[PDB]
């Protein structure tokens, strides 16, 4: 039996880790209970084994230090030390996407995104874009169709930021490989989204 | 079995939560292991009742209300936001000052003390140094020699702020309590800050 307590945690990094420990419990079979006391997160997951526990922990870490380079960036410090820390969130959310979690993967996009928006055009964008399109493959191999809708999403935000580059040519494969898996699914919803998708490879 | 995650806290607020869940896993002898993690901490305590766990998380909850009110009371201090960040201090160290504990006390002395600092002879001065002799009270109840210590300590700084005052008659109390308890300690420095105090007794 395990519990985590999550205390002082933004809601971007509340809601990635609840996400990855439900994520994280299905794979073992078991149930996962959340409450919200006070400002205070409490998850619970019973019958869990040290290595999925500890697939957790990596993941919970890797969140909250992509959350704690944020705070310092947003702090507006010294230039220098700000693309220090922009290195840490590219670094934490380099193995973010190295993880099997969906998650995980929507974690380093998020994280990934704020270095993009934070100096456009620079070397750490790029690799930032890496970062994001190295998430949304994978994204894209997971059946589910939340995790489809977000690789389309991701892989848009490569071509938004850089048309025409060798990072966006994938990105669209991306896109047409994940309407494509869409296009399976009978929700109306599902088959909206996949033509949106299809659309915009269209048009580029 | 449990993990605490706490985010976006100092170094005095990590240290008074590392020693609030080291003295709280004695009341069951239970183990607990801290990691600092770079930018948040992280707790695992094992085999501990859901009462205490839930004790753990309301004591941290309100050591990072005050570590939150403090930040914003250094960065616009004078301002009406800053006297609302004030009463946020105030109300969660009354909360800390009943609890007895030798790290929630301190933390309650601490807090209170600020908001000594930054409205002198304020009306929000005055219900703190109600508060830090309510602390001071609890601290000299408890059998450690530094919780004495730090009961003379807080009490002192009642009769330094505001002397002559009904909570400067109140301190002396408590002052004298914590030195008769002191001078039956051992250790020769107990013995000479006992008496120390015992003098400033005998004046005012």
């Amino acid at each position: 039996t395990w519990q985590w307590v999550l205390i002082n945690i933004s809601e971007e990094a509340r809601q990635l880790i609840e996400k990855a420990v439900r994520a994280i419990s299905k794979k073992e079979g078991t149930e996962v209970h959340f409450e919200k006391d006070d400002g205070v997160l409490h998850i619970r997951v019973k019958n869990l084994h040290e290595k999925r526990a500890r697939e957790i922990h990596k993941v919970a870490k890797l969140i909250l230090e992509v959350a704690a380079a944020e705070r310092i960036v947003r702090e507006r410090p010294g230039s220098n030390l700000a693309k220090k820390a922009l290195e840490i969130i590219l670094r934490a959310a380099e193995e973010l996407a190295k993880a099997d979690v969906d998650a995980a993967l929507e974690a380093a996009v998020r994280a990934a995104e704020k270095v993009v928006r934070e100096q456009p055009g620079s070397n750490l964008a790029k690799k930032a874009l890496e970062i994001i399109l190295r998430a949304a493959e994978e994204l894209a191999k997971l059946p589910d169709p939340e995790a489809l809708k977000e690789a389309v999403k991701a892989a848009e935000k490569v071509v938004r930021e850089q048309p025409g580059s060798e990072l966006a040519k994938k990105a669209l494969e991306i896109i047409e490989r994940a309407a494509e898996e869409l296009k399976k699914s009978p929700d109306p919803e599902a088959q909206k989204e996949a033509k949106k998708a299809e659309q915009k490879v269209r048009e580029e």
